[PDB]
């Protein structure tokens, strides 16, 4: 019984830590998408001049 | 008759002594249960950090 109860508590904790991890990657993805947006405008502006 | 009465008195004394002994073990068991209860919250808060 004690072994099972301890395992269950650990499983809750890891389960919460999963989403705790995922949020950071989502934020980084958003920032990189903004940078990607700017780069293509700079490229088109580059090909215009010439 | 003397031997039998002496033995009967001894039997009554032992009968009381048994329960007198059992109470102490019950108390110790309760205390150990409380300690075991605390240690599991310690384990859960341990897996929290990390």
């Amino acid at each position: 019984s004690e072994k099972l109860r301890g395992q269950i508590s650990g499983l809750k904790r890891a389960s919460l830590n999963a989403q705790d991890g995922i949020s950071l990657l989502q934020t980084a993805e958003g920032g990189l998408q903004n940078i990607q947006d700017m780069l293509q405008r700079m490229r088109e502006l580059a090909v215009q001049a010439g």
